[PDB]
């Protein structure tokens, strides 16, 4: 329909944005190459796009976006030498070649943890604002190779606006570190949301993403009609599909478009959008993404009416399954803005399973008329876990809770690799902080949605190199029952203990020197390995091993010759610990 896709997107996005997405795209496809390779790729591509803008007939201007990006990545001399089997993608035709690159996205790339000097940072910034802006896109995007790319350009500006307001202060440090931290959460979170949106389509079909889009949209805009929501849903699903499939130019473009549409139709969508719609382009879509719920309209009928009472349920459903089910989702979501999206989807799935068996039965209506009680039962099911988990969080504090979750997970999925068990248990206990201080009514929803983000990370880390059958099962059985499914696991008897490996339990003076985070991780790693070796260790003993350990580090980090003390106290500690675990 357009002579030249690259021309079209360049015009549409404008140079600056066009360059920032190309970079992000290269940086996600190729997470090792240094910055500088990438800025070369970015400009080559952009020069060429400029030629196509001026003359659309010009050779190459007709190629697809994959073919052009892909053409550019094959010309990397580093490929075979840096990326291994990656350079074999270059031997294929499109679209297999593109598929092949995308399958080498690495969810755990192992990159220097970003230690920033407020000084060096305000330097680099005053020297080159635009290169700074790019550098940040690169570093985030290479570490989060599914990160929502237009939402990333948004963060890059906010980053830049943080230094524009803070480098001209006197105590720059004190202005920066708060704002950086606050932003840097928001970015990890955004990444994990985005990774779960891609994990939907990839493992469960565009229909799962589409359904997410209904739940989210209906909650946010419950005034809007099904017909309208249905429109926004088609557009929102395409943005995310394109986005997850690495088509960032299309992603950005259709997203800007959808914001423009939403604004031009506030009267049929929401009363909360005034403030959003007066913002510039990137900020507009974010504000929208964050806008407040609209008020549930007034005389809505019972849901029982359309979905349980009505004798024609099986008729409407057989006629168009996903559409009818989208309607259930709109109707349920628009009335329960408090609920977790995971929950709404969990309800929709169950209502599906229900019609699925009931419409094949002799009087469907007797079977399905009773379904809402079953749904009431599901929403109430998880409430006691919360309580247990919050009390435990309050008693132990965040860090102790991370430890309890380390033990807990290591017993249920001890075949999981240790890096993954530590990362995930650390995130799981950050849920305590996120959700436990909230008013009770709010807790279950909060938790349900965070645990989905986090359990997805486990599934995604594990599916890379799969080792535990239970995890594979929970990860592939569903998205929306993962939390129940993980919560229903228990330690197992099949597991042979890991042979003692002393190397994993030695400590050196370095331990005193590490940044705090890295110090926690090193101990939580030991803790995991301990449970893999001693999977029956009881909680009182582990309390002993844990006090004894803190006494040990404390003694040794206080000593005149710390090495000597570690050398000596070290083996003492292995010995008691080996002794205490019978
Ligand atoms: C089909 O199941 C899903 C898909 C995507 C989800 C994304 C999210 C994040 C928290 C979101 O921003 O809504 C939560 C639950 C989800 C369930
Ligand atoms: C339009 O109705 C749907 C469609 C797809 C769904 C998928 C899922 C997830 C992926 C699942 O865990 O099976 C949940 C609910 C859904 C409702
Ligand atoms: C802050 O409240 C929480 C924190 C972590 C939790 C982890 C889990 C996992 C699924 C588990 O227990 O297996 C469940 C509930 C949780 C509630």
């Amino acid at each position: 329909t357009h002579k030249s896709e690259i021309a079209h997107r360049f015009k549409d996005l404008g140079e600056e944005h066009f360059k920032g997405l190309v970079l992000i795209a290269f940086s996600q496809y190729l997470q090792q190459c240094p910055f500088d390779e990438h800025v070369k790729l970015v400009n080559e591509l952009t020069e060429f796009a400029k030629t196509c803008v001026a003359d659309e007939s010009h050779a190459g201007c007709e190629k697809s976006l994959h073919t052009l990006f892909g053409d550019e990545l094959c010309k990397v001399a580093s490929l075979r030498e840096t990326y291994g089997d990656m350079a074999d993608c270059c031997e294929k035709q499109e679209p297999e070649r593109n598929e092949c690159f995308l399958s080498h996205k690495d969810d755990s790339p192992d990159l220097p943890k970003l230690k920033p000097d407020p000084n060096t940072l305000c330097d680099e910034f005053k020297a080159d604002e635009k290169k700074f802006w790019g550098k940040y896109l690169y570093e985030i995007a290479r570490r989060h190779p599914y990160f929502y790319a237009p939402e990333l350009l948004y963060y890059a500006n906010k980053y830049n606006g943080v230094f524009q307001e803070c480098c001209q202060a006197e105590d720059k440090g004190a202005c920066l570190l708060p704002k950086i931290e606050t932003m840097r959460e928001k970015v990890l979170t955004s990444s994990a949301r985005q990774r779960l949106r891609c994990a939907s389509i990839q493992k469960f079909g565009e229909r799962a993403l589409k359904a997410w889009s209904v739940a989210r949209l209906s909650q946010k805009f419950p005034k809007a009609e099904f017909v309208e929501v249905t429109k926004l849903v088609t557009d929102l699903t395409k943005v995310h599909k394109e986005c997850c499939h690495g088509d960032l130019l299309e992603c950005a473009d259709d997203r800007a478009d959808l914001a423009k549409y939403i604004c031009d139709n506030q009267d049929t969508i929401s009363s909360k959008l005034k403030e959003c719609c007066d913002k510039p382009l990137l900020e507009k879509s974010h504000c929208i993404a964050e806008v407040e719920k609209d008020a549930i309209p007034e005389n809505l009928p019972p849901l029982t009416a359309d979905f349980a009472e009505d004798k024609d349920v099986c008729k409407n459903y057989q006629e168009a399954k996903d559409a009818f089910l989208g309607s259930f989702l709109y109707e349920y979501s628009r009335r329960h803005p408090e609920y977790a999206v995971s929950v709404l989807l969990r309800l929709a799935k169950e209502y599906e399973a229900t019609l699925e068996e009931c419409c094949a039965k002799d009087d469907p209506h007797a079977c399905y008329s009773t379904v809402f009680d079953k749904l009431k039962h599901l929403v109430d099911e998880p409430q006691n876990l919360i309580k247990q988990n919050c009390d435990q969080f309050e008693k132990l504090g965040e860090y102790g809770f991370q430890n309890a979750l380390i033990v807990r997970y290591t017993r249920k999925v001890p075949q999981v690799s240790t890096p993954t068990l530590v990362e995930v248990s650390r995130s799981l206990g950050k849920v305590g902080t996120r959700c436990c201080t909230k008013p009770e009514s709010e807790r279950m929803p909060c938790t349900e949605d965070y645990l989905s983000l986090i359990l997805n990370r486990l599934c995604v880390l594990h599916e890379k190199t799969p080792v535990s059958e239970k995890v594979t099962k929970c990860c592939t059985e569903s998205l929306v029952n993962r939390r129940p499914c993980f919560s229903a696991l228990t330690p197992d008897e099949t597991y042979v203990p890991k042979a003692f490996d002393e190397k994993l339990f030695t400590f050196h003076a370095d331990i005193c020197t590490l940044p705090d985070t890295e110090k926690q991780i090193k101990k939580q790693t030991a803790l995991v390995e301990l449970l893999k070796h001693k999977p029956k260790a009881t909680e009182e003993q582990l309390k002993t091993v844990m006090e004894n350990f803190v006494a040990f580090v404390d003694k040794c980090c206080a000593a005149d010759d710390k090495e000597a003390c570690f050398a000596v106290e070290g083996p003492k500690l292995v010995v008691s610990t080996q002794t205490a675990l019978a």
